[PDB]
RNA sequence: GGCCACCUGACAGUCCUCUCC
RNA sequence: GGAGAGAGAAGUCAACCAGAGAAACACACCAACCCAUUGCACUCCGGGUUGGUGGUAUAUUACCUGGUACGGGGGAAACUUCGUGGUGGCCG
């Protein structure tokens, strides 16, 4: 898709708690720039994955480039761009 | 006076519907 | 959103008033487990089983304690003990 500010990850553990897994994300991907939010459900259609909001697209960009496949909670996240500006970014 | 089903009421944390703020 | 009024599921209960008073059943949340889901969101929220917890359910309907009204039976009397929402089928 288009580079976005927000990169779209799945393949996520699906038996992760969420404060777990943000705390996780944030962890492994606050080093690509600052990260605005991350956004995290366990609803049906919205488990396993999770959306990692970063301050500047250059960071997604790498982000993206960088840790596709990363071994997490023992499956290999899925990354790509966000379809749509998150509203965060969107209402700037 | 017992047991089972249906009747009919009392109770009305869910659900519906209507009015008011 | 709050309040209230109808309708009313589940479940328990039965003459009348009242004190005391559970349970059952719905519902909500949490945990474990099972099934389903590879899903593009930004207003929360899939189903199932087992267990736990919760509530102006702080209720009431059982159980108990007081009387009321009907009926019985017992007292010489001053009174006292029992019973109590409709049918059909098995039964006493
Ligand atoms: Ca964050
Ligand atoms: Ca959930
Ligand atoms: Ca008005
Ligand atoms: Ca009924
Ligand atoms: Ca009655
Ligand atoms: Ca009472
Ligand atoms: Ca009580
Ligand atoms: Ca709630
Ligand atoms: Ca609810
Ligand atoms: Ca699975
Ligand atoms: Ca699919
Ligand atoms: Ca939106
Ligand atoms: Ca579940
Ligand atoms: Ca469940
Ligand atoms: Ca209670
Ligand atoms: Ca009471
Ligand atoms: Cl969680
Ligand atoms: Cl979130």
């Amino acid at each position: 898709t288009r580079p976005n500010h927000t990169i779209y990850i799945n393949n996520l553990n699906e038996k992760i708690k969420k404060d777990e897994l943000k705390k996780s994300l944030h962890a492994i991907f606050s080093r690509f720039g600052q990260i605005l939010d991350i956004l995290v459900s366990r609803s049906l259609k919205m488990r396993g994955q999770a959306f990692v909001i970063f301050k500047e697209v250059s960071s997604a960009t790498n982000a993206l480039r960088s840790m596709q496949g990363f071994p997490f909670y023992d499956k290999p996240m899925r990354i790509q761009y966000a379809k749509t500006d998150s509203d965060i970014i969107a209402k700037m």
